[PDB]
C-alpha cells in the first residue's frame, strides 16, 4: 500500500510535466 | 497485484507526455 | 518505507522538470 | 515478475518521448 | 536496499532531464 | 533483483530524454 501510493504521486506528477508541455505548445502558436 | 497497477497508471500519463511533446513538434512545422 | 521514500524523490524531480518547461513556455511568449 | 514487467512497460513509454523530443528538434532545425 | 538504490538512480536521471530543458530556456531567450 | 533491474532500465531511458533535451537546445542556438 505505502509503495503504491508513493507510485500514484509520480503518476500525478508526470501528467503537471505533460500539461506544461502543452503549455508550451500554446506558446508557440501564439 | 496493486503495485502493478500503480506503476501502469505511470507508464500512461508517461504517453500523455508523449503525445504533448508531439503537439509542440505539429506547433513548429505550423 | 526505503523503497516508498526514494519514489517520492522521483516524484519531487518530476515536479521540477514541471517547473522547467514552464520557464520555456514564458521564455517563448517573451 | 508482475512488477517488474510494469516497470519495463514504463522504460518503453518513456522511449518514446525521447523520440518525441527528436521530433521537435527537427522541426526547430527546419 | 537494491531497489530503493536503483529507484534513486532514476531521480537522478529525472533532475538531469530538468537542467536540459533549462538549457532550451535559456537558448531561447538568447 | 529482477525489480532492480527493470527500474535501471528506465533510469537508462530517462537519461536519453535528457540528450534528446540537449538536442532541440543545440537546435534553437543554431
Amino acid at each position: 500500500g505505502e509503495v503504491a501510493q508513493a507510485v500514484k504521486e509520480v503518476a500525478k506528477a508526470v501528467k503537471e510535466v505533460a500539461w506544461a508541455v502543452k503549455e508550451v505548445a500554446q506558446a508557440v502558436k501564439g
